[PDB]
């Protein structure tokens, strides 16, 4: 089978669409997954949104694993530069049906308490003990403690494309950033057996969240826009 | 042993580079693979430029291989669109002190008399009996007959910016192809072992050519210019 869906932008009530916690979608056709109130950043943000179908990824009667490319534009605005911007937000894939998890550095897609699987890339704007230097691009796989690693500079409220692209036979994972107005490319890649840690069927989103109360910084925030997305997957078998 | 060279321009007569057949440096400093006379690109032309000194991919000693980053921009003109441009430029890497090979499809790069190994990363713009649809990116080891595929639409004249990236711990190679202007942006990646097909020096850098005359067609011609390039390896040991 192949399925695919595109959004040149988003509109209220998009049927297509579950927004979850902090996540709407602007006036002027933005969809905004944390909270942001008179053009400024909140902190104890938190939203998601899922593409309204599930997707299969591999069939368990042929074992054949799906590939899928999929490209987005995000954006994201620093307004307080001191004492540190928080948290970022991520492209991930996890089980149908799941509650937004634990914000602040888990994005919203861990639930330490009752842990669901799930495969996510991650823009990461603040240092959490488990992360290095920031921002960077990082792959998840079950945890918000990447596998690979890359550094990435930036361009606070510009646009940024994304492409991330799987191919089953390989199994690699490989998504590229690039922010046309500065030019910059910034790449990597890793092996990820989605048969090995996803159910056949998922559910495919954004999530991000701002900084969490505990850090007592209210201007630990930014804003988590996405701009427009594209989704296509192949299964063969 | 990090090694690492930059050419933000190239000068008349470049003692780090080893220009081959057609290759040459034009006045206004770009790197011209293929012969063009009078602002015209000429058919039956073969060009290849090599990094002068040999880099070291792998260490038998250790057993350890290389990881390396590679970026440089290229531009490809094609005056005329009937009946087909041809051939393309490719990225190669292969054994110090090589020949220019066959020249047409082969790019310039393979030998059928006496071949000789080499991994490379091509941009196809003729489709010939072994390739899919044109222009497209394709990851060649050995042969000509790509591993992995690509397709992909060209800025005709436009500037192009690649980044070719090997991590050798994941034995990926990945590749990404940017055009600037139209904001177009391509991804493929596949698994190399290095180790497994070249020895531990080898020569890195260009090779292109025109319209083979056994085709019979002056017009299957284009130009295949290469503005920058950079290039940086690690070798642990
Ligand atoms: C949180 O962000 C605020 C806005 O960026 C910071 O205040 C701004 O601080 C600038 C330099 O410290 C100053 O030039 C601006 O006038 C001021 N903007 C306004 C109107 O708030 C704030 O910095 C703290 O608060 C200011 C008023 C001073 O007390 C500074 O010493 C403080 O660092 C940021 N707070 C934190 C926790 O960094
Ligand atoms: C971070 O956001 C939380 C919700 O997104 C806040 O909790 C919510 O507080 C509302 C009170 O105005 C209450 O109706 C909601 O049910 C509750 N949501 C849940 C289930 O947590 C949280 O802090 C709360 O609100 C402040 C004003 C105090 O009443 C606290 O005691 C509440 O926990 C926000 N965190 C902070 C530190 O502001
Ligand atoms: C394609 O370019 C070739 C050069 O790489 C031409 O081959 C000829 O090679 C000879 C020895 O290698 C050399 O002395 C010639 O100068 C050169 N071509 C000439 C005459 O300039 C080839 O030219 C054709 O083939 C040669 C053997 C001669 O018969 C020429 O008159 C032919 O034009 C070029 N092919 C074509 C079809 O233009
Ligand atoms: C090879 O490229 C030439 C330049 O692009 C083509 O000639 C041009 O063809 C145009 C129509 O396609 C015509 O309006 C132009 O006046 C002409 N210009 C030149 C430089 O001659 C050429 O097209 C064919 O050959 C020419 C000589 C004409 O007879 C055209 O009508 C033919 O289509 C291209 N050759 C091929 C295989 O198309
Ligand atoms: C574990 C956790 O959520 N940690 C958060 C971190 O992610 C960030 O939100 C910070 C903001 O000041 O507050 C805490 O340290
Ligand atoms: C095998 C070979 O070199 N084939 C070439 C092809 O690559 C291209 O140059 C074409 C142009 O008319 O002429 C021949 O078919
Ligand atoms: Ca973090
Ligand atoms: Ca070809
Ligand atoms: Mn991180
Ligand atoms: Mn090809």
């Amino acid at each position: 089978k192949t399925i695919s869906f595109n959004f040149n932008q988003f509109h209220q009530n998009e049927e297509q669409l579950k927004l979850q916690r902090d996540a709407r979608i602007s006036s002027n056709s933005v969809l905004e997954l944390t909270k942001v109130v008179n053009g400024v950043p909140t902190w104890n943000s938190t939203g998601r949104a899922l593409y309204a179908k599930p997707v299969q990824v591999w069939d368990s009667t042929t074992g054949n694993v799906a590939s899928f490319e999929t490209r987005f534009s995000f954006s994201i605005r620093q307004p307080f530069p001191r004492p540190h911007p928080a948290d970022g937000l991520v492209f991930f894939i996890a089980p149908p049906n799941t509650q937004t998890g634990e914000g602040g550095g888990y994005f919203g897609i861990y639930n330490p308490l009752s842990p669901y699987p799930f495969v996510a890339v991650e823009f990461d704007t603040f240092r959490n003990t488990w992360d290095p230097q920031i921002p960077h691009i990082g792959i998840d796989v079950n945890s918000v403690i990447s596998t690979k690693t890359v550094p990435f500079t930036l361009d606070n409220g510009g646009i940024a494309n994304v492409v991330i692209k799987y191919d089953a036979s390989t199994k690699i994972l490989h998504v590229v950033l690039v922010f046309p107005s500065l030019g910059t490319i910034y790449t990597i890649a890793d092996i990820v057996d989605l048969k090995q840690v996803l159910p056949e069927s998922v559910n495919v989103g954004f999530s991000a969240a701002t900084g969490d109360p505990s850090g007592k910084q209210r201007n630990a925030t930014e804003t988590h826009d996405i701009l427009s997305w594209s989704f296509s997957a192949s299964l063969p078998g």
